[PDB]
């Protein structure tokens, strides 16, 4: 059932979800057993209630996401370069990851991990 | 020994030596019991003889590559989204992956995966 058009269509829900705080939306995307590592190094967070937790705590800022790149969608796999941002006491940072998406053949995401350092945070003082 | 900054210029390495058809540069980056997997989805090349054949194959043609956006890197991966181009009996065609690197902590590559689908690889006629 899974193909790259699919793949794709996910990500840019995944980016526009983000944008609208919409949680749910989110969250609809993962299988019930998937995990996120974000940030790649970090603690991988499993299954929906977990996943609800760590994107409701990613969203107490207003993002403006946008990808930056065309999604690269292969097998059952996507990544995707695109960019976070937002303001903080007057400071704006954009941090600019790469993501992968692996699915299952349902196609729902069955992992996400976010890859990015500290050269990929961009901010004034 | 490893850093965001060894596996930054370990990509930029990478990158010139397509370019310089290097192909030696390429293989010494790489661990000696690594793999390359390129494209996602296809069988794994195992070990130096096979990543070199894998590469000198690679090479056949004049490549044109170039790192289209920062380097993301920590903890002992890096990605990076870049083109590859190419002609051949006239038609000019350029390929946009997303690879990722998995580093081992001497700095060397001990796993890369190319991530490209049919929409990544823009062609006229
Ligand atoms: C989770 C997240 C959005 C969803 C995504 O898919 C990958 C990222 C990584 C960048 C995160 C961001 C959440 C907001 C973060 C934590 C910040 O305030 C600084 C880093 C940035
Ligand atoms: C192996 C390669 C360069 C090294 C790299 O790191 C990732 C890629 C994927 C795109 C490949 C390219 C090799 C040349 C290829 C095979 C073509 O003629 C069409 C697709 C393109």
């Amino acid at each position: 059932m899974n193909t790259p058009e699919h793949m794709t269509a996910v990500v840019q829900r995944y980016v526009a979800a983000l944008n609208a705080g919409d949680l749910d939306g989110i969250v609809a995307l993962f299988a019930d057993d998937a995990t996120v590592e974000d940030p790649v190094g970090s603690e991988p967070r499993s299954g929906t209630a977990a996943i609800r937790e760590f994107y409701a705590n990613s969203l107490k800022l207003p993002l403006a996401v946008e990808l930056t790149q065309e999604v690269r969608a292969v097998a059952n796999e996507a990544a995707f370069a695109f960019t976070v941002s937002f303001e903080y006491q007057g400071r704006k940072t954009v941090v600019a990851p790469i993501n992968h998406f692996r699915f299952n053949g349902a196609g729902k995401v069955v992992s996400m991990r976010a890859l990015f350092g500290e050269k990929n945070i961009h901010a004034g003082a």
